[PDB]
C-alpha cells in the first residue's frame, strides 16, 4: 500500500508512508502522469483543516493529547463557530511557516527547515507599514552578506477586506525593458511588472541590471510605490577567476533571493503577503538567470570569448560555457563574501534532509525535476535518488496575479 | 485534455492522444511516482480485445478502415484464437507494430528515426544455436561498419504450455563486472550478476576492465547455453581526448552498439519476450552515465586528477569540467573511428521536432521528461522547458522479470 522508493546509487529502499495523508490532490491520474508542467492549477472544511493543524503543532512539542491541547482545540472551534475564523497563536504561526517550508516539494535548501527567522506582521495596517516590514525583513536576512533565512507574514485573509499583496515576484529584481524589436533590455522576467510599475509612476532607467521598486498593495487600495534604499541591496558583481575579461562584460547579480508573490496557507488560514527568503544556489543565477536563452541568455556570448568553436553542437561549447559562467557566480558570491551553495553541496545536503524526514514523518515530498539541479544533473545524488511528490499542509501555494 | 506548455517559446499545445491511453501507470491525485524507474508491476476474450484494437490501428494508419481487408482480418484473427488459443501476426502487421512500439516509448529521445527500422523476423526460430545466429546477423548488419541502422529482431512468441525465448543479457554487448576480494568491482558493477551467471554455466573469465560478456541464450523448456560473441563482429572504441594527450593513456572504451535485449514486446495481445532491438549511441549516455555513474566505472576523479582540478572543493566545479571532457572525448572519439553517435544537443533538438511532428499526426506524444532531459546542461536543451505527458500506448516495449 505504500509506495517503495530506491536509490540507485547505493541500492537502499524505503516506504514513503508520509504520502498517505497528502491532504489535496495533484494533477496525476493512474491514464497520465502530469509531474513536470509548472503550474497544475466553509465552516467544517475550515475545522478540519485547523484540528489538523492543531494536532501537528502539539505532536512537534511532544504534549499531544495534552489539557492544553485538548483545550486549544476547543478553543478554535469556538472561535469558528462565533465569527467564522480563527486566529493562530503566535507559537503556532512559527510553527506553520516552518512547516510550509518543510513541505514545498520543489525546494532543495530544506535541510535549513527549522532554522527560519519568522516575523509576525499580522497588526500591519497600511502600505507604508508594510514597506518598513520588508525594509527590516531585507535588513535582517541580508545581513552585510552573511544570509539568514526569514520569512515576513502579514495579515490573513479575511472576509470583508481586501488582501494585502506584494505586487513583484521578489523583493530584488532587476527591471527588464521591452523594445520594439520585441526584444527586451534587462531581465525578461520582468517586463510585466516593469511596465506595471511605470504605469504606476516610476520613472524608468535603461539599464540591464536596474533594481525594480515595490509595488505594494494594502487592503481595498490600489498598489503604492516605494523604492528600495540602494544601500539595502547587496549585489556582487561578477568577475571570473582565470578569466579577466569576464569581467568587462558588466555583470552582476543581487545576493537575496526573496520570493514575494506565493501564498502561505496554515491550518486553513490564508495569507497573501508572506515574502521568505534564504540564499541563492548558483546555478539558479548561473545557468537559469544569465543562460536561459529567454532570460540574459550570455551563453553564445561568453563561449566565443572563451573562443569556443560555436559551429557544431559537438563542441560541446554551450556545456564549456555555463560551466564557467557557474564558476564565475561561485567565485564572485566569496570573494564578495556573500553566502551561496554550489549544487554538489545542495544536493548533498538534501540527501541528508531526506534521510532525517524518513526518520522523523515517514517520507519527504519532493518534486525530481525541480530537485534535480540544471546542469550536471546526474553528477549530483538526488539524480539516482527515487522521488514521490504529493501535497501536504501548511503550504506554499502559487496564486494569480492580483492584477 | 491536457494543456501543455512550452516554457522557452510561450507555445501551447493541448494532448488529445494521452485520452487514448491503454493501460494505467503509477500516478494517483495523491501523488506523483513519475520519477520511479520501475512501476511496482513486473481468457481469450481478453486477448481478442486487444487483438481487435490492433487491427483497427493498423487498418486505419494505411486508410483502409472498414474496408474488405479490415473486415476479413478481424474474422481471421476470431477463428485462429478460438481453434489455436492464440493467432499470428502478417509480417506486415509485426513491422507496423514494432515501429509504433517504438513510436509509443516515452523515456526514448531518438524517435525522430521511429519510421526507419529494419525489423528481423525470426518467429521460426528452434534451437539456441538458431538464435544465436540470427542475434549475431542482427549485429552485423545494425553495426554495418560503423554507419549504424536502427533493427529489432522478433523470436517466437510466448504461448502456453511451453517456456519462451529468453536472452538472459541485459544487452548483447556488455562488459563483465568481476567482484573483487577487497569487496570493490573490476569491470562493470551493473554486469556482475550475470557475469556470475555466465562462469556459473561454464564461462572462463577474463580479468581486464572491458571483457566483452558472452552471451546466456535461453530456449524453450531448456537451461540457457553459453554462445561466445565472435571479436571481429563487436566493434569497440578506444577513447582518446582530442587535446589531452594523457586521456588515450586511461585505457577507456565503449562499444558501438547499443542493443537492448531484456525487454518484452507487446502488439494487439501478443507477447515476444526475446526482440532485440538497436539503435545508436547519444553520447552522453557513454560518457555520462556508464563511465561517471557512482554505481558504474566511476572515474570522474581519476580524470579530475589528471586535469589537475581542485578535488577539495565542490565549487571549483572539477566534477563538471571533469564530465565535459569525458563527453569530448566519446564524441571525438566516435567521429574518429567513424561510428555513428549523437551529442544531448542535436539529439533533444531532434526530438523538439519528434514533438512537433507528433501533434499533427496523432494529436500528441508520451513523453517522460525526466528521461528525455539530458543528464548533463539539462537545461541547455531545449526540452528542459518543454512540458511533458506521460502515458502508455499499445504496441509497447515493456520491463519483465528476469529468466532467473
Ligand atoms: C536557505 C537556503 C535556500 C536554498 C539554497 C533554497 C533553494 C531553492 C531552489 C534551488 C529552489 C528551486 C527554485 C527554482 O529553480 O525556480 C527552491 C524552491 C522553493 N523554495 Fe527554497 N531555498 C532556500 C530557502 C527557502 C526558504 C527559507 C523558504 C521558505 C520559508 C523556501 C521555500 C521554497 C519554495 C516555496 C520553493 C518553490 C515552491 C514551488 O515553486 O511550488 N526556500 N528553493
Ligand atoms: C536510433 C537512435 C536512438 C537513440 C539516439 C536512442 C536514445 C535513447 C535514450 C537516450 C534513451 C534513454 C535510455 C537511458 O539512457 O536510460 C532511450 C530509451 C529507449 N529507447 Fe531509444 N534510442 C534510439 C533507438 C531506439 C530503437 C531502435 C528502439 C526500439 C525500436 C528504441 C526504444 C527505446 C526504449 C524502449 C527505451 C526505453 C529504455 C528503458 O526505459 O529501459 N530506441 N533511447
Ligand atoms: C527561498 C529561495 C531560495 C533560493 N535560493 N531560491 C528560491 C527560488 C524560488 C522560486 C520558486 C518558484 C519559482 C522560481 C522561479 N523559477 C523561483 C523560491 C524561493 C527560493
Ligand atoms: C535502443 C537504445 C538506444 C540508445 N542510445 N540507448 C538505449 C538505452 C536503453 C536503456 C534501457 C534500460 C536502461 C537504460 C539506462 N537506465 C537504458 C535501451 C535502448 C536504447
Ligand atoms: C518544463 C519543466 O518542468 C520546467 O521548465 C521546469 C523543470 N525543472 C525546473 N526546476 C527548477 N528548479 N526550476 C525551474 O524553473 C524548472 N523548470
Ligand atoms: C530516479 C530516476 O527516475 C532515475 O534515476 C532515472 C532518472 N532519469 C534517467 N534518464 C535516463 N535516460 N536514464 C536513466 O537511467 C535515468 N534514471
Ligand atoms: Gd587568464
Ligand atoms: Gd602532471
Ligand atoms: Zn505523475
Amino acid at each position: 500500500k505504500f509506495p517503495r522508493v530506491k536509490n540507485w546509487e547505493v541500492g537502499s529502499i524505503t516506504y514513503d508512508t508520509l504520502s498517505a495523508q497528502a491532504q489535496q490532490d495533484g494533477p496525476c491520474t493512474p491514464r497520465r502522469c502530469l509531474g513536470s508542467l509548472v503550474f497544475p492549477r466553509a465552516p467544517e472544511q475550515l475545522l478540519s483543516q485547523a484540528r489538523d493543524f492543531i494536532n501537528q503543532y502539539y505532536s512537534s512539542i511532544k504534549r499531544s493529547g495534552s489539557q492544553a491541547h485538548e483545550q486549544r482545540l476547543q478553543e478554535v472551534e469556538a472561535e469558528v463557530a462565533a465569527t467564522g475564523t480563527y486566529q493562530l497563536r503566535e507559537s503556532e504561526l512559527v510553527f506553520g511557516a516552518k512547516q510550509a517550508w518543510r513541505n514545498a516539494p520543489r525546494c532543495v535548501g530544506r535541510i535549513q527547515w527549522g532554522k527560519l527567522q519568522v516575523f509576525d506582521a499580522r497588526d500591519c495596517r497600511s502600505a507604508q507599514e508594510m514597506f518598513t516590514y520588508i525594509c527590516n525583513h531585507i535588513k535582517y536576512a541580508t545581513n552585510r552578506g552573511n544570509l539568514r533565512s526569514a520569512i515576513t507574514v502579514f495579515p490573513q485573509r479575511c472576509p470583508g477586506r481586501g488582501d494585502f499583496r506584494i505586487w513583484n515576484s521578489q523583493l530584488v529584481r532587476y527591471a527588464g525593458y521591452r523594445q520594439q524589436d520585441g526584444s527586451v533590455r534587462g531581465d525578461p522576467a520582468n517586463v510585466e511588472i516593469t511596465e506595471l510599475c511605470i504605469q504606476h509612476g516610476w520613472t524608468p532607467g535603461n539599464g540591464r541590471f536596474d533594481v525594480l521598486p515595490l509595488l505594494l498593495q494594502a487592503p481595498d487600495e490600489p498598489p503604492e510605490l516605494f523604492l528600495l534604499p540602494p544601500e539595502l541591496v547587496l549585489e556582487v558583481p561578477l568577475e571570473h577567476p582565470t578569466l579577466e575579461w569576464f569581467a568587462a562584460l558588466g555583470l552582476r547579480w543581487y545576493a537575496l533571493p526573496a520570493v514575494s508573490n506565493m501564498l502561505l496557507e496554515i491550518g486553513g488560514l490564508e495569507f497573501p503577503a508572506a515574502p521568505f527568503s534564504g540564499w541563492y544556489m548558483s546555478t539558479e543565477i548561473g545557468t537559469r538567470n544569465l543562460c536561459d536563452p529567454h532570460r540574459y541568455n550570455i551563453l553564445e556570448d561568453v563561449a566565443v570569448c572563451m573562443d569556443l568553436d560555436t559551429r557544431t553542437t559537438s563542441s560541446l561549447w554551450k556545456d564549456k560555457a555555463a560551466v564557467e559562467i557557474n564558476v564565475a557566480v561561485l567565485h564572485s558570491y566569496q570573494l564578495a563574501k556573500v553566502t551561496i551553495v554550489d549544487h554538489h553541496a545542495a544536493t548533498a545536503s538534501f540527501m541528508k534532509h531526506l534521510e532525517n524526514e524518513q526518520k522523523a514523518r515517514g517520507g519527504c515530498p519532493a518534486d525530481w525535476a525541480w530537485i534535480v539541479p540544471p546542469i550536471s544533473g546526474s553528477l549530483t545524488p538526488v539524480f539516482h535518488q527515487e522521488m514521490v511528490n504529493y501535497f501536504l499542509s501548511p503550504a506554499f501555494r502559487y496564486q494569480p496575479d492580483p492584477w
